[PDB]
């Protein structure tokens, strides 16, 4: 029920997952929550992705091992575990772009996307056509 444009990246190696919004990695911090942060010496966003269904991907915190996952009110959080709430379909966007759209959600458009001042989009404030949505994988130093 979604396009199937894919990105050209593999999943060897950990990335970062810069946001061209405000210029933010995707964080996510060891109590649970998530956010993003301009600071690439930080140690919670070096991400390991890892691919399941054809378009789909587990995105997880290499140094804490927590999942990415969005919540049933559209929040963004790490999990413990793996369940259906940490799938996300992962689709180029704008023919150069990286998005993440929840698989539990994929029907209303959730999105993984962070505003400029660093803070996670909910899931329903999220849409097609923002910059918050907009990923490039980037190499960890």
């Amino acid at each position: 029920h979604h396009h199937f444009n894919l990105p050209p990246g593999n999943y060897k190696k950990p990335k970062l997952l810069y946001c061209s919004n405000g210029g933010h990695f995707l964080r996510i911090l060891p109590d649970g929550t998530v956010d993003g942060t301009r600071d690439r010496s930080d140690q919670h966003i070096q991400l390991q992705l890892s691919a399941e269904g054809g378009g789909e991907v587990y995105i997880k915190s290499t140094e804490t091992g927590q999942y990415l996952a969005m919540d049933t009110d559209g929040l963004l959080y790490g999990s413990q575990t793996p369940n259906e709430e940490c799938l996300f379909l992962e689709r180029l966007e704008e023919n150069h772009y990286n998005t993440y759209i929840s698989k539990k959600h994929a029907e209303k458009n959730w999105f993984v996307g962070l505003k400029k001042n660093g803070s996670c989009k909910r899931g329903p404030r999220t849409h097609y056509g923002q910059k918050a949505i907009l990923f490039l994988p980037l190499p960890v130093s």
